[PDB]
């Protein structure tokens, strides 16, 4: 089930700073857990996001987002965001340590997480 600390941090200290990709990288980094699959989605405001599906939850749930599967037409509309996020996912997977290290908000997040006070 979802980690209560990660959720809290994502919704306060890092409110609005994190993407579903960030959440996937952090889950990988903190918990060594990988998604089962990816879902091409869009949010309330037609922003494209790859969402990540795990055993009992999605990455988007850490951000309290209500996303919807992309339609056929939105595939064309979001082709550029699709290619950038795919490219990022492969980067994250290749060396999660380097990504956390070189992504300032993620590195900060790991610090805030590893310190309950």
């Amino acid at each position: 089930e979802m980690d209560k600390r990660m959720k809290s941090l994502a919704m306060t200290a890092f409110f609005g700073e994190l993407s579903t990709l960030d959440i996937m990288a952090l889950i990988m980094s903190i918990f060594k857990r990988h998604p089962n699959n990816t879902i091409f989605s869009v949010d309330k405001d037609g922003q494209f996001m790859i969402d990540f599906e795990y055993d009992n939850y999605k990455a988007s749930q850490y951000l309290d987002l209500t996303l919807t599967p992309i339609s056929g037409d939105e595939c064309k509309t979001h082709a550029s965001s699709i290619a950038e996020q795919l490219a990022s996912v492969d980067i994250i997977k290749e060396d999660i340590s380097e990504y956390i290290k070189t992504t300032p908000r993620l590195k900060r997040f790991i610090k805030k997480y590893r310190n309950r006070s």
